[PDB]
């Protein structure tokens, strides 16, 4: 087969107040440049079993030195509470 990216769940918070949860993970992309945001939140809701429509990375850092990224994303349980809480530039950077 070819390189495959793998996600590793580091954390997950739910935020009660906010409605979403908090999701910290690890991508191991060997062999390979850090995936884009687009594979990465395939992978991630495909994981967790998430609507797309509502999945929010914030970040994912990759470093020079290795071929493990760490990303942050958010699940928001409402779509109309994201859209109050999330800027538009980081809903459009993320195909939302």
């Amino acid at each position: 087969f070819m390189l495959e990216m793998e996600i590793k769940i580091t954390e997950v918070k739910e935020n009660k107040l906010i409605g979403r949860k908090e999701i910290y993970f690890e991508i191991y992309h060997p062999g390979e440049p850090t995936p884009s945001r687009k594979d990465v939140k395939g992978k991630l809701v495909a994981m967790l079993d998430l609507n797309p429509e509502t999945t929010v990375i914030q970040y994912i850092r990759s470093y020079f030195g290795s071929y493990k990224s760490k990303g942050y994303a958010k699940y928001y349980y409402d779509k109309d509470r994201m859209l109050y809480i999330e800027p538009e530039y980081i809903l459009i950077r993320d195909g939302i």
